[PDB]
């Protein structure tokens, strides 16, 4: 998980899979800086967290 590997400050999010105010998903990819076990990768290396294009906010949810 995040324990074995320290990566860089998280990259920024890509353009909203929706650019409108119905949920949607980002995507990013930050660089490992290190990781405490060399024999393992850290593929943490993408996320995804939710989204709303502009003109939406969480005032509902």
């Amino acid at each position: 998980g995040s324990e074995t590997c320290i990566y860089s400050n998280w990259s920024p999010w890509s353009a909203c899979s929706s650019s409108t105010c119905e949920k949607g998903k980002r995507m990013r990819q930050r660089m490992l800086k290190a990781q405490l076990d060399l024999s393992v990768p850290c593929p943490d290396t993408q996320d995804f967290q939710p989204c709303m294009g502009p003109g939406c906010s969480d005032e509902d949810g």
